[PDB]
């Protein structure tokens, strides 16, 4: 499981991504596109965005980061029982956007990178391990959905 303890470490630091959802989402999506450029090819809107300055200036990119981070957060707060919210995500991601599960792993590490970037005294080894554990669960339940629809494998 995640224990009660670890969900607590998870939701404690999410509450301070909540205080600036938009600069967080923006850092994460740039960390992604930067570490893994083939991900940008999945977005039609964002493939004009060659440099990092252009990325940071795009308002459209920032709105997206808000969309992902508040869907993500809605899932984290559901802790454990997160099916209602994770199903629609899986459907669209598998059968529309064509987002391989591997990319969900890339974005997980960008999230943990970015929260290390901004949250030292709240993001220590025990919260990192909680967080990694909660991105895992998320990635595994999506993966189940994917198997079932006949994507990825
Ligand atoms: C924590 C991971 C992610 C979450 C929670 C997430 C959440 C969302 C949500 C809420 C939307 C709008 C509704 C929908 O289409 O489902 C969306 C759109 C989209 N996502 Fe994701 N997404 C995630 C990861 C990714 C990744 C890894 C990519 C690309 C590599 C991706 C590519 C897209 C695309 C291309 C769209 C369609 C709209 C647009 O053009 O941006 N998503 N996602």
């Amino acid at each position: 499981v995640l224990s009660e303890g670890e969900w607590q470490l998870v939701l404690h630091v999410w509450a301070k991504v909540e205080a600036d959802v938009a600069g967080h989402g923006q850092d994460i999506l740039i960390r992604l596109f930067k570490s893994h450029p083939e991900t940008l090819e999945k977005f039609d809107r964002f493939k004009h965005l060659k440099t990092e300055a252009e990325m940071k200036a795009s308002e459209d990119l920032k709105k997206h980061g808000v969309t992902v981070l508040t869907a993500l957060g809605a899932i984290l707060k559901k802790k454990g029982h997160h099916e209602a919210e994770l199903k629609p995500l899986a459907q669209s991601h598998a059968t529309k956007h064509k987002i391989p599960i591997k990319y969900l792993e890339f974005i997980s590490e960008a999230i943990i990178h970015v929260l290390h970037s901004r949250h030292p005294g709240d993001f220590g080894a025990d919260a990192q391990g909680a967080m990694n554990k909660a991105l895992e669960l998320f990635r595994k339940d999506i993966a189940a959905k994917y198997k079932e629809l006949g994507y990825q494998g």
